[PDB]
């Protein structure tokens, strides 16, 4: 019932008596480990609400108190007559916190508690939402200072009245498949691309077009808005000793925010809940560069460095590879823009996982998502064991709307 | 019940029916995943369902599912665990459930080749003389002058967990390791615990940075006695680089053969605790892992200090330079020699094939992403991007604690 987790780097051994305050399912039984997949009432709303507002009067020393006890009086009373309550701003505040902290496959929670939280509960129409995310965008960017934040849009009602921005980042690049065969600018959007011009956009049809907004206001139909271009923030790519890089054309933003999850507080549902902090390099160099199913550059890049492409074994893939990051790290630190290598982020991430257990009894860590997706073992969260549970509050992945909703 | 995995890369969607043969626990429970835990005397009565499930799997597998064949080998087992308690295995069932064991190893990336393996039946094995020369003639034929062969040597079964044989070292052929008394290490720090044992029972250490170490060998619940590898028989390689000339200069050298001793067999429920197996490395191993781990050879400072990078700030990805260098001269090395490697892209698109091929035949293969993504430039091999299901199936290899905290000692 209560856990060891060992580092087969440094011996450490670490106890973990958080997991059973764990509550959902994970997708493993005792016959099969899911560990490396994807995807894995009245009546029910007040267990969900006590447990979550016991954990908060618990953290302002508070437990058992009479603010405490007149708190459950007051929403159970209004489950009981509403079907539904509201949060506090406080309780807001650390529900969001946590949703972060409890995030199993992020590697940047070091920095969980500072998150600036933007409560846009009082939204009510969709030019509302674009104006607090051109707000957030803004906040966050802070010329290339970047700030965490969050910006929470009204919860779920009845379910048929939803918010929900389209994209699944607030900044990404367009995708357009050509006659010739192949694919313009980033193929992970083609679908809502297409969706973006059927709905009206006047696509510029190139390779680094920033998508255009796309928000569901209480259930209604989603409506189309550009980003004030002056609010994305790019970065265009040059190598520190490679001088023909930047004639890749490669460019990519500051800002990663991530706009399709879904926010779960005390049983409440946050169906649009936009947040962002700053990139790890490696998930530009590695996974949007170097994807086969993205951008795909490997290939052009190993050229240009006369590499022997004749066989897989003189490693023309990953020396390639390592100059595209060390380019992505150079281009951001010489135009000031935050971001964080693999070594630092991992580093950072094995101190906070140690201050989790010290604090807290344990920290959820996927280690599928952890390790980055270059130089595994050199870094020291690939020695690290840990532990897979799911706490709320949470975020959660929610299925693309298009997918789903009726016009 | 169906159990989807796809591939993120390709959408190619497939479908496991195979789990649904699955036995042992995984560690994980439906509130917690152990995936990335390193590690998450038997009665009659357990005994003769272990050795029906197994000898219904093998006899599917040769088409008498049934046969009076098939029906008088359980009926003679059934006497054989009734009045002695335990069974032998007929040869033929030794040699399916040995690359079986391989075939269900979920952590391997080189099971395209399961059905290549040269079975040693090493059972009539009575003493540690005669477990050296088995071992001996084991190394000699895998090896085959750098044209590596798989093989495994299986030394008799469990009887009353009194009298096993083990093979004390982890892996026939490695080097020691010394600590030093300002604390510093010579050669391997993997190894100083077992390079200790090894000195305190008697062998006369080198102390160099690659002495390949004596085995250590236990018959029959015995204490276990030293040997000396004969050296013409552990062939090596030299490192060096293609383009850095001073690579030679660091010194590096490092055996072909990799060769795993520290597991237990299990086969119709029927324990084999010492059965040494080998196929040929990827180059990762030993250029990652070997030669980069920070607890291991740890090369990387030295490495980027030649190649004159800048070291003053992690984010130069001065250790990601210096680790695809010391890969490319292991890769090199080895092809130059002509000593059987892999490289880890060729490796992984082979394991895709292999898992596809499982899918279609079998209803699944059973495979740990953790242990298949190899240990440097995960997302540009094809594995990283499929979803794996891991579970377990017999005949396996399991893992066993170190002889030497259990041994009783007889003197
Ligand atoms: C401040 C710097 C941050 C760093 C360096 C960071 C690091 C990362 C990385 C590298 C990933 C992997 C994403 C992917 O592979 O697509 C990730 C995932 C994630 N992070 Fe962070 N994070 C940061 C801030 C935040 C913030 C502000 C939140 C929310 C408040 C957050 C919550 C999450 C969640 C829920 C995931 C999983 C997303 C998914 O399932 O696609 N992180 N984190
Ligand atoms: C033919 C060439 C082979 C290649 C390229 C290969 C590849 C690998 C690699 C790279 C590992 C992980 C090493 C580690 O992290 O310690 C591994 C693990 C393993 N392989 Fe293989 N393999 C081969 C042959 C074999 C053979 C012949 C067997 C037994 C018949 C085998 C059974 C296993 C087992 C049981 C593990 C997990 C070991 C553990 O838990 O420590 N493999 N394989
Ligand atoms: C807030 C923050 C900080 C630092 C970095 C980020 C980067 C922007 C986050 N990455 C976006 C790319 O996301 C794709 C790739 N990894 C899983 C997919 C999204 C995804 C897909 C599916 C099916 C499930 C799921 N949970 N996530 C965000
Ligand atoms: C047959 C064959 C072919 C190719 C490569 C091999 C590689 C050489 C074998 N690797 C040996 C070093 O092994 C350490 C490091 N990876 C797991 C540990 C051993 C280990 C430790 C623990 C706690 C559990 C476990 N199951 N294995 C074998
Ligand atoms: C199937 C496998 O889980 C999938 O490719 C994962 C692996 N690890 C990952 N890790 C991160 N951070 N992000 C990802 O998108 C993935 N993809
Ligand atoms: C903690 C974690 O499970 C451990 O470091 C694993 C990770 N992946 C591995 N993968 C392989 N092939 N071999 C290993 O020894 C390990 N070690
Ligand atoms: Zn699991």
């Amino acid at each position: 019932r209560f856990l060891k987790v060992k580092n087969w780097e440094t011996d450490v051994v670490l106890t973990d008596t958080l997991h059973l305050k764990s509550t959902l399912e994970t997708g493993c039984t005792e016959h099969i480990c899911m560990g490396s997949i994807m995807l894995p009432t009245k009546d029910q709303l007040f267990p969900l609400a006590k447990e979550f507002l016991d954990q908060y009067y618990s953290s302002i020393k508070r437990f058992g108190s009479k603010a405490h006890m007149d708190r459950l009086e007051e929403v159970n009373k209004e489950i009981e007559s509403t079907s539904t309550y509201q949060l506090k701003d406080t309780e807001l505040i650390y529900g969001a916190k946590h949703a972060w902290r409890n995030a199993s496959r992020c590697v940047g929670r070091i920095q969980w508690s500072k998150l600036q939280v933007f409560d846009a509960r009082d939204c009510t129409t969709a030019h509302g939402m674009f104006n607090y995310i051109c707000n957030h965008v803004k906040y966050a960017t802070n010329k290339g200072n970047l700030r965490s934040a969050i910006t929470i849009f009204p919860q779920r009602t009845d379910g048929k009245h939803d918010f929900r921005v389209w994209n699944s980042q607030l900044i990404r690049y367009a995708g357009y498949k050509q006659p010739d065969g192949s694919t313009l600018g980033d193929p992970a959007n083609v679908q809502f691309t297409e969706i973006c011009i059927q709905q009206g956009w006047k696509a510029p049809r190139g390779r680094f077009d920033v998508l255009p907004l796309l928000l569901q206001a209480n259930g209604n139909d989603p409506e189309l808005f550009q980003i004030p271009p002056e609010l994305v923030l790019e970065v265009p790519i040059r190598h520190p000793k490679f001088d023909w890089f930047k004639d890749l054309g490669l460019k990519w933003y500051g800002l990663p925010a991530v706009s399709n999850m879904l926010l779960e507080i005390g049983g409440l549902e946050f169906s649009a809940c936009p947040f962002s902090g700053w990139y790890m390099g490696t998930e530009i160099g590695v996974r949007d560069y170097c994807d086969n199913s993205r951008y795909n550059i490997l290939e052009e890049v190993a050229k240009k460095m006369d590499l022997d492409m004749r066989k897989t074994s003189s490693l023309w893939k990953d020396q390639a590879l390592v100059e595209i990051n060390i380019a992505v790290l150079y281009s951001f630190q010489s135009d000031k823009v935050t971001i964080v290598d693999h070594h630092s982020a991992t580093e950072s991430f094995i101190k906070h996982m140690e201050n989790e257990y010290r604090c807290r009894g344990g920290c959820p860590a996927d280690w599928v998502w952890i390790v980055p997706p270059m130089s595994g073992s050199i870094t020291p969260v690939f020695h690290q064991e840990m532990l897979n549970y799911r706490l709320t509050p949470s975020f959660e992945y929610q299925p693309d709307p298009w997918n789903t909703h009726v016009w």
